[PDB]
């Protein structure tokens, strides 16, 4: 019954298209690395994120190991 602070979020993400096939791909990318790929569309356009946690701490290590991976992953506060 209420517990954990809730306030933002630490997300990587390596990119976002139109297309969800493009979107798919993407996450299966990420997958290869071990990571946690998701795919939301959004008014428009499909994005891919890739490891998710409550400290930047994690997404960052997983964007960087994306980088090394071969992707472009980007570590961002959602609240």
């Amino acid at each position: 019954l209420k517990k954990t602070s809730s306030s933002g979020l630490y997300k990587v993400q390596i990119g976002a298209f139109k297309v969800k096939a493009n979107a798919d791909s993407l996450a299966s990318n990420a997958e290869a690395k071990g990571f946690d790929s998701i795919v939301l569309l959004k008014d428009g356009l499909y994005k891919v994120q890739i490891g998710a946690f409550s400290s930047k701490d994690n997404a960052d290590t997983l964007a960087a190991r994306a980088k090394n991976a071969g992707f472009d992953a980007i570590v961002i506060l959602e609240s």
